[PDB]
Parts: C-alpha cells; structure tokens; sequence
C-alpha cells in the first residue's frame, strides 16, 4: 500500500463516515455531504463541528477543486510494528482500495468575504470579545475513501489556520500540521 | 471556571460603583459611573472619566458578550512561608482582598472605526490635543470590559456594584500621525 | 479559594483512575503509579504512553517537590453553553466538560537540563529519540513536571486528574535540544 | 528640583514606616521594616519582605548615595478641566496626594556579586525555587532606594521606594535585572 | 505641579528676551525674538533664529496650550550635593540652579504639514540647502515650548524638538530632544 | 500504490543500475555496494562520483541503522491527472515494486567532523577552499532498497519490464558547507 | 555571469528570430519569455502558446563569444562561436506572465494541490554555431509559497 | 597648509589635465569642462568615459552650485613621511600644493536622478548592464575642486618641483546610485576612500 | 591656512590656556599638563574638568603615542558659509606649528582606569543616583607651537571617546565623539 | 565569479616566487600569497618584506593552468556599442587562509606595527592579504593577485576577513 494517506498535512476524519458531497455542490457553496471545502471549524480538537453550517459563498472562478486519485490505500504511521520496536516502546491498519483528494487554494479575497458570513462573524466577534483574539480553520481539502477493507466516505481533511490576535488590523494564515 | 484573560482585570476597590443598565451600555450614555465605553486618563485615574457626559453608540459590529462566574478572584499570590513535611515543601496559594460572588462580565471587542469615533468627541479631543502639546504624545485607556457583582451576601465591605473593569490602552507617540492599541495586563 | 497560577498549562486525565505514585517513590525515579514527574510520553496524544516505563534517573538530592492545596480546580475549555450560545454554535454539539475536581493537591518540580539530559539516556528514551532522529527529521519528547491529585471517598482512593508537562525537542540538527513549557 | 528616575519611585501609602538608620542600611541588618537590600515577592505587597530577618552586607563598591529635595511628589496629571481664554487653552497639572516636603533620598546602584549572594539568602532561594516549580520561573524586587520625609527613633518615615526587578524564565541559567517604572 | 517634560527644557540664561505677544505668536510674526516656531541651527546657540524675519502663521486649528507652574527648576543634574558625593568638588562643574518663581508654560504640538511650511522660508531653505550641499545632510531645531518668568516678564527655557533629513534619506526625521 | 515513494527528502536514482549493501557492511565504513549511508559525494549532478570511495570510519555506538519497510510501493508531478489538469499535454514512465526497505542513520558531530578529517574527504574540501570561495558536500543519510527488484508500468496499466533483482531506488542526503570565511560548517537536509 | 547558465541538451533547440522574440512568439522552442516548470526539465514550456510582448524598456542585448571549451575539470580532480541574448525582467512582465491562460493554470494547479507554484523564467539563451542551437538558458525563480501574497524573484546558480 | 584637502568624500584627479568649467556652464547642463556637477560616470577607474556627455538635465531652482574657498592648500595620502616612519614601513612618498581651491557642491534630489537617469545615455548604460550583468551601477559627479591659479608639484625638506599656473579641476566628489536583486527602485550612496 | 583643524573628530579648547604635558609624561600617567591623553571627563560641556587629576595608569608596552605634524593652521569656519545660507550676520586663530597626539585604547587599559580612585567614585555616584553612567577619555590631543590671532606652547583641540554602561549592561560601550 | 576576485599588476613584471618558497614563508618574489599589503591603491607596498610565518600543514598551496584566464572588466567593445559609450599560458596558485595564521599574521613586528600606528592616527585599521597569485608565461611574472579584506575597524575587539571584488 506504499505511504500512508494520513500524512502531516492531513488530519484523519475516525469519529464518523460522513458521505462526501457531490463535485458541483462543493463549488455552489451548498454543499451535499456535512464535511466539505470550504467549511470553517473553530478548534483542532472539533473537526466535525462546522460554524458554516448553512451555507458559504460559492467559489468564485479563481478557485477550481482539484483532484488527485489513489489506490490500495492504508491509514497507519503511528507508531507501526516497526517503529514500536526499533524505538523500544509497547493498531488494526484499514485498507481503502481508492481514495481520492479534492483540494482548492483560497484567496484572501474569498477569505474576507468567508469571516463576514453570520455564523463565522458571530463566533469571531464572541471569541473576540471575551477571548483575547479568534481563530478559526478552514477545510482546504477533503479525501474521500470508496470501498473498505460500501458507501463512500470523507477520510480526511486539509485545513488552514486563520487568525487574528493582539490587537492587529490583518488576519493571518497559515497550513497546519501534525 | 474563571476568565480567560483574568490577568487583564483590575479591580475597583470601592463597591460604591454602581452598575450601569444593559440597554444604556450600547446607547452611549450608560446609566453607571464605569461603564465599557469610558475612557480613563491613565491607570493611576480610575475614577476620572473623560467622555463623562456620554460618547459613541456601540456599532453593530460590537455586540455586548456575557459571561457568568459564581465566584471571582483577581490576583492569586504564593506566600513567603512555606513548611516541609513528609519531604514536601508546602506553599500556600492564596486569594487576594478582591473575591466576590456571582460576578457577571460584559466584555466588547473595539474596532478601530468605534475609537476613531471616540477621540473625535469633544471631551477626548480636548485630553489628546492638550497632552500633545504638554507632553511628546498622548495615552489613554479605553474600556473594554466591566464586571458586576451581586450586591449583599458575602460581597459587602464597611445594591450590585462594579467589581472589576477591562482597559485597552490606545496611544499615539513620536508624531507617528497613527495611534496604537494594546491590551493591558495588571502587573 | 487560590487557584492554579499555571492553570492553563495542566491537561486533564478525564474519566479515568490513575493511581498517584507515592512521594517516596517519586524521588526514586521508580514512581509506584502509571505518570509520575520525571515520565517521557513521546506525544500529546497519549499522555500514558510512558516511555521509561522501566524507571528513570532519580530525582537530584537539591530537587524538591513543591505542594499546592486547592479547594477547587477548573480544567476545562471556554466553550462552554453561554458561549456556545453567544457565538451561534448552539446548532452543533461542540460543548465541552467542566474539569472541577474537589480538594485537589498539586506536586510539581523545576526541571534542569543536567536531569533532563539524564532522563534522556535510559535505553528507553534514547532509543525513541534516535529511530526519531534516524527515521524522521529530529526527535520530540515531552517530561511531566507536574501532576494534580484529586481526593476521593473516606488514601488509595485518590487519583491523577491532570499533568503539567515540557516540550523538549531538537530539528533543526543544531545539536542542542530545546526545552518550552506547553499551554492549552 | 526632583529626581531624575523620578518615574522609577512608588510612593509608600502608609506614614507610619520609620526609617533605618544609616549606620543599619549597610550592615544587612537595618532597622527598619522597609529599607535597600530588601527583597519583596511582587509590587501588590511592599509591606511583604522575604528577606526580612537580614541580608548580606553591602560591599564596599555598594556605597550608599544620598540626595535631598525641599519637596518631592510622584505623580504630576494633567486634569480634564480646561478654560479657553484670550485665545489660549489653559490647563492644570496638579500633583498626586503622594507629597512629601524635606526628603532625603539613599540610593544604591547593585552589582551581579551581591545580587548572587542574596539569591542565595535562606529565604529568598526558598521563595524562588517554590516559584520556580510552581511557575517555571520566578520574579522578585530589590529595593535599591528609599526615600525619607523629614517633615510631615525618629518622627521621620520611608515615603517611597525605588526596586529593580530580578527575574528568571525558560530556564534561561542566568537571571535579568531591569528598571520598574510608574 | 510641575512640568511632566522638564528634561527637554533648555534654559536660556542671561539672555533676557522679552515674550511675545501670544496674537504674535500665531501669525508668524512675534514680537518676541525667542518664539515658538522659530528654527535655530544647532544646540550651541539658542537664539540664532533664522526665520528670524518671519515664518508661516499657525494652521487655524493649532492651538497653543497654557501651564502655569509655581516653581520651575531647569538647572542641570550636576548640582552640589552630586557633584560632593562623585568627588568632582575640586573643580568649577557645579552646576547652577534654573530655579524660578511663577512661570507659564506655552506649548504647541507640532505637524509634518506646519513644519515643511516652516522649511519652506527663504532663510531656513537656504540653510538646508547649503548644509546638504556643502555637508553630508542637514539639521535644525524647531522651538515647540516657551517657559515665561514673572519679573517685567521673561523667556527663561525653551523647549525643541531636532529636525534631520541626512544619508539623502528623501524625507526628514523628527526626535523630541532632551538634556 | 498507495501514496507515492518519491518523496521531497528521497532522490531517486537511476532504476536497476545501483546494487545495495550488504546490511553489516553499512556499519563497517566498508560498504560492499556503490552507494550506502556514510558516503559523501560532491553535489547532486554526480549522485556516482564518491569521495569517501576508499573506506569511510565506521559507525559509532550512537549510530545504528533503523528500518522502514512499504510494500505494494511506486515511484512518480507529471501523472496524467495532474497534467491534464495543469493544462500542460507534455506527454506526462512509472516503476513499481513489491518491497521498498529504507535504511536510514542520523549523523552526529562528531562523526562529520570525523569524516571531514578524512584522506579523500579534505582533498576535495581544501582544494575547494583555496581555488574556490568555500566547499560543499553532501552526505548520504538514508537509502532505500527494491527487495525483489521492481518492473517498469505504463498506463493508458502495462508492465513493460520485469526486474527481480535487489537494487538501491534512493538515497536521501544532507548538505554539508562552509563559506564566507566561516569557522564552523553547516548541515542541512536537502529537499527536492 | 558563468555561473547563471544551464546548459541543455546539445543539438536539439533551434534558435529563434530576435525579432520573434520580442514579438511574444518565438520561432524556437526554447527562447526569452519562456516559463519552465522545474529545473529538471529546462525543455517543458508552460506557455508554449506564446506569451506578452516584450514591452518597450525591455530590449534584447547580445554578447558574441569566441568561447571554446577552456566545474570539476581534470586539473581539479588530481587536486565555436556562441552568442548571448539577454533582457532584464520588469515586475509588470513578470506579473502579465503569470496571468497568461497557460502559466495561470500551472500555478493554480500546483497552489492548489500542493502547497504552492515555483516557475522559472528564461532570462537568457545562448545559441552556439555550427547549423546553429540553443546551447544554454540562464533562469530567474519565480515563487509565491507560504500564502504570501506577493511573489518573489531571484536569480538561479548551481 | 593646515589639513590636507584630500578627505575621504573627494576624490583626486590627474593635476592640469582637466580644464575647469565656467561658472555659468555648470548648470546649464551642459559643461563647458570634460568634468562637472552632474556627470555620470560609469566606475571609479573610467573618468574620462562621461556617459552623459552629450548633456544633461539643467540645475532647477531647487539646486543651487554652493562655494567653499580655502587658500594655501596641498594633497597628500596617509602615506607621508611622518606616518611612515612609525608604521615600520620605510618605502615614503610627491606632493600638490595650491593658492585657492575652490570647491563647487550640489545636494541631488531623487527626482533630479529619475529624470537622469532617464535620459539616452544613461539609460542605454543601465539596461544593457542589468540585462548583461546582474544589475546596473553608475556614479554622479556631486562635487567638484578647482584650484584657482593652479599648483605648484612639491616633494620632500621641502622642493618644488614644477609650477602649472592654469586653473584645472583636482578632485571630485561622487555618489553611488545602484540598483541590485530587482528592488523596483535605485539606492544612493556616498562614496569613501 | 588649507582646511580647518578643528573637524568633527577633534573639539577645540580655550586657546592659550592650557599647556601641553612633557612628551615624556605622557606615558607614565603622570602628565605635568593639565588635559593629556589619558584623562576622563564627565560631559563634553565640561572638556576641562578632569576626573582622574590625581594620575592615572601608565600606558602599557602596547599602547604606544603617534604624532602628526602640520603647519599654517587655523581653526574656525568664515563667513562663506552664512552668506550662502542665510545665517543671521550676528576673526580666526592661526598657528605656525600644530602637532597632533594619538593613541588607540585597548578594552584592559579602560577597565583599569574605570577602576581608578576618582574614576571609580564618579561611576558609582552616577549610576546609583542617575541611573547609568557615561565618561569621555582624551585620546588625543592637539598642541599648537605659538599661536596667533586674527609665543608658549598650548593644547588646542582634544580627541575622545565615549565610554558608557546604561540600563544595567554589566559591559561598557565604546564608541568615538563626532560633533 | 572567480575573475573578479583578481586584481591587476599595472607594469610591474615581478618575478613569481618559487613554488616551494611559498610555503617556507620567504618568497623569493616581491610580491606571494600570505603577504600584507596597506590599501588597494598599493598592491606592490609588502608590509610583511621580512617574511611571514610559514604555511601550516592546513594551508596547501593548489594550482590551476589556464590556457588564457579570462581577466577584466565590464567594458567590453561587444558591451561598449550596445551602451552608446564611446571607445576607449597563465597558472593560478591559490590558498586558504585560517583564523589561527591570520592571527600570528596580524602579531608580525612589521604588521603590528602598521596596525598600531593606523589605529591610533585614524578610526581603525585595514589591511589586505594576498591569498593568490596568477603568472603567466613570458621571463615569467605575477600578473594578478587575490586578497581579502582584514579589518577590525569600529572598536569591536574582532576583526573580520571579506572577500574583495572589482
């Protein structure tokens, strides 16, 4: 199955198989599955919980989803048998037969417009004034695994971390990792 | 529970603050001496309020937020004394004076075009013109959050009172012709 | 009541029932209970994967461990249901657990490098940090240097509720790893 | 005239502190409750002194300085009240109650030696290593001045103080000292 | 109450010049030879203005500010008690004490727009001028503050701010100065 | 399958061409291969050309040799999706193996500074210095093995060739420097 | 500038008309204006459907050579007419550049699927006589990574 | 004859070879001398290669020739005779000496620079040096040394050795405009020995 | 004649005032002058007030005194330069002989003269009563053979350098004086 | 670019040092690799005549034989047009320097002593190190040399060694 999917720039999706959304409604805004491009989420630690639940803005033309297709796919890298005991320390790896990546690079322009729908406003301007400053995720990417080892399902997400603290004017961007 | 930026709190020793109205916070002429809104000479000058006689109304972009805390503590300090035992060296970690009951925050997070707003008013206008003159620049404090507590109870000294209030600090030095906020821990 | 001054750096153990080690043992570098200060977890992930499980460097003579009594500690997150409400999210399940445990006993130490370099050369620590080194980039390790005990009923009866730990970590093969305190 | 760091001087509240005398301040043993060489935990509680059962006696580079003021107030604001008139805006700086008439002010300026040896007084390591596990670091300051007023055993009382903050983080080996202001 | 900037008042000593009237003041002409507004070259000489012919008046919306103190005292750190304790009492260094009885203060807050006006005469051009030119760049002192003594009344300090444009720079830099 | 073997930190090498080391004579500092960790070679347009080609200092006690094993592995970017989608139509082969091993070391101090005292190693570092501004080496840090070979796929799936022999597939390198007239050098993985 | 070029493979590049390069079309496949995705191919043009034309300050300088074959040479192991033709790039250039139908689908392309774009722009070609051939390129990088907002250009060595 | 009127900010030239410009030629643009105020040069070694020289834009008003005069002058490098001897070296070194030096200064603004170095010359020179090299570099004459009723060559005792009474120009002072990496915009920089 | 002695690097003195220390004295930190190579003031507004008047370490195998001869000096700039600025229009002195002194200070040399008597006394009062403390050391000095406005020997210009520690360094600075 | 680290002997013709006297500290040429020289205006005015230490075991001289090495400036007839303006065998023997011999350099009497005097009369001091040379055939004679820039101007107690370039 060669390299894992679960990569450092892809958190993986294990509390429940949500269905993915079609390709055209990924792009519309109202998106068909509950995990999509483009959906803002407030915490690491709630990739589920999504703060534009009801809609966001569809991509605008500079924003085309693109694909990338896998196949015999396996989700492990952490501390495998291998690695346990080489490294002196002491996990049933799932086989998905394709997977496919859907990724889109934002713009600072749909961004703007992104922290200006009511739901993310109002969480920015909650966290905002009893927080010190907000910080939100943005989904980048989703993979979507078909079969398993029936029905399709988001494996995992690509976000961005956005954030705005200190008192500062701009917000600022950045990928995450893990 | 406590705050997240509790460090950012000072108190108000005098219990003789009372609060302002929740719908008077936002029209710009609270009801209450300390109110979210007002802005403070320096941190010495707690009690002198500039914009006095009422300043900008709250925008739409600037919601009061609430929050509840059956208890409420600024300031926990570690004790000189200090007794070993059992091989243990005990420290005693202690709540300071300012502790009260059923303490609701209402916090605001100011935008620039609000405090743009406020140093165009007459009464901060005037502060900022003389102290430019009189000194290199000019510093303020605006602010940003209050905090009640319930009046009776175990929150009398010798009827709800304004136990502790939130400032930003918004000055402008060096003729940068640009003013700068920052927020303000009590140190 | 006093509080935590560090409260934002303790991660709680939720619902289990760790044993605290006793204070003798501590010092010994052989605590008698699963997490102890002085145990290397080789992420934040599992916070019980000790990694010198075997035992480890005893505590230096002139290391002391310090005590805190607190009638009450909050270990838990800001999203709670006024915020919840305030920022919208009431449509979503996204509230988290209020932490509060009653009577509850800090012990913490002041971790140095020379002991930290020690707890990194037991065949355990050293072996996790040079497949790491070898296999990927360079290594990270995290110490505990502090444990919360929660009192429980009228002893055995108590347990671990929450760590403080310490990132120590070197990637940039500058030879010399890195020691910070970690939050949240 | 005032003080140059006159920024630098937190006013004593309380008139009831006497002050050591000037053969006590040098010996680490002065007199009095509040006095240089004295170690207090944060600037909450000036009434707190670790070091209160002595410290170490100064050096001889460690001299004492003194200087003397007809009037010294700390804290000169500018009020809200303003008169326009003959085309100029008039205003009023008026001083802080913290006024004190006939003041001497001793001063000591600190080296590493003798801040090293009172780190290792009994009670300021046991405050600092307490500090230290329980925060990763810790945070004291050494009055390095006081000031008397000689108008307002002796009637004289400390009306300020003047500290530097010694510290430690990250565990960084070597601690900091720096200037405190306001 | 005392002067909050008391360190960058630099006191004029034996020159007694008499104040300006303060309409003077505002229309670029004062009656006063020791005006805010008036540029100086340097530090050495505190009244060699060289708008002295004339400068721009004040924009309609600068005003100038009043502080009346009870006593002023501008004199240097180097007075007799520092100068006993630093073993300097075998020379001439102690310094005097500026101190004087019922003074009023008159300040200003300067703006890039007013000080380009005031760079902008023929005498203060010329200056900057043949100083970039001849020099590497130019430097001159803008009066911000005026101290005034009861008497017939006089100027006793002067409060400036240090006006650079050097290392052709393309715009000027401006330090409050102090002493 | 999978995701891809060729990652940034792993160059390939030219297919069936490299055979690999015996796995005790990676630690013996006498390789009995062409290429293995511990050897240094000049840049990375002669991945061949090896300085340290007359034996190398063997490994310390701190440095043992970890193990990495894939399976079902490939290698390649230029696929046909990304292509297509790229907008580019330049005629995009791919090689796929059974049993990917990589072999990997973490170097230390002292051993670099070690293998810069080296006979063959300072020649090419001192000449380097004088005739040129600074040197700059780099060392093999890691190797990857085809146990069992591989075979040559081409997709329109076609496997035009069957290899079943063990070679080396790739090796990844560390950049050793020194410059401006700097005391201490410098080391840095190198990413493609 | 020795060290700026990239030599190609030999005898496979026919040069274009100079006065084709300015006009946004070269004749050649290789030439001025070119932008190639990596420095492994130096041959895979991205906008091999033309591209802007050189604007007016932009003009094309030559520099003949008699140069011979004269990095690690044998010396340093023991121990035909070329012609240049090169432009300065213009950050307006650049930015038209990166907005041809072409060149904008690679970098969306590569943003979107990987972190972000990093193309390279001929700066330079060298031609040598025989018929004659594009012997070498001289490159600049150009790279927005990092959600930066503005790309950056710099110049390539080996 | 006081300080030497070599400093570092002037550069000397070959004495009684460069004729003077007239006072009013110099901002005029065009120089009735080979060297003067506003001249481009391309190095510090090619004085005589005036890029400009076909000419140049005039002086505005906002740039005024200022004067300095100074009687009984002389050059000279570190390397005298005093110097050398203290410095362990015993290899000494012909001096200049003059009866009035006059110097001629100009402060240049940026927008006086763009509009020359946007002329044909100039600009012919820094496109074929950013498209050939890396980037483009060229000097401005910002200064110039006349020495009125010429010099008198001295060497060392003290013997003079030959007596030009012509006026001609004996050190300039140039700046360094250079723009490199593609910062979108030009540096200036004084220039030092 | 030529240009000017006193430059940026060097500040000029009362002239005809004090006389220049033996050549000999100069290196035994005993000058028989009164301002010498060696000696340390507190402000540049003070050039005359030295610190150390009670002598000072000899100067060690390493730090040897240079010379520099001149002839037909002067010192001051005319009237030039206010015509072509407008300067308000609100006389030079000649010498036939000016010898310059120079010595370059090592970090061993100014730690011990920071620990010198007097030296040491002024730091200290500086630093516990101003917060920090700042000396200037001669290291040059300028001596004119005759003088002659428009007979004995004199010092007319010195060199210095600012040595500092401010805001608790624990390392003093060094650094040269321009003006 | 290696062609513009060299720097050009204007008609001096002085004889290439023996290739073992290089090492040996006592060229027998005026001017070698390891010798001092003031400023860039005096390439031939040796400070260290007497001899400099001997090259350490570290410090191997290497060659490179060009058939004609490329040595000039900008100004090109081919760069000349095209700007407007108007008209107008060889062995390379090279070395390294060292921290250590650099310091023992810079404490020869002849080098102290023009490091004294520059630091005491003017701000600091700057020297120049001939770090190679390049002769070509004739009488044979050095043609170029290589240097770099020591200096340890500014009162910061640490010299500092560049690389110059024309």
């Amino acid at each position: 199955s060669g390299r894992p999917m679960d990569n450092e720039e892809w958190f993986p999706l294990k509390q429940t198989h949500y269905p993915p959304p079609t390709i055209p409604s990924m792009k519309t805004g109202h998106p068909t599955g509950p995990i999509s491009i483009g959906h803002i989420i407030p915490d690491l630690r709630h990739l589920d919980n999504v703060i534009n639940c009801k809609g966001f803005e569809p991509f605008p033309p500079n924003m085309d989803v693109f694909t990338a297709h896998y196949e015999q796919c396996h989700f492990g890298d952490h501390l495998n048998s291998e690695f346990v005991v080489q490294a002196g320390l002491h996990s049933d790896r799932w086989e998905y037969d394709s997977v496919v990546e859907y990724a889109v690079y934002p713009t600072r322009q749909y961004i703007d417009r992104l922290l200006e729908s009511k739901e993310v406003r109002q969480y920015i301007q909650a966290s905002a004034a009893l927080l010190g400053g907000w910080c939100v995720y943005m989904v980048t990417g989703i993979m979507v695994a078909r079969g398993g080892g029936t029905t399709d399902f988001v494996c995992a997400i690509r976000l961005v971390k956005i954030a705005k603290s200190g008192l500062r004017s701009s917000w600022t961007m950045k990928k995450v990792t893990r």
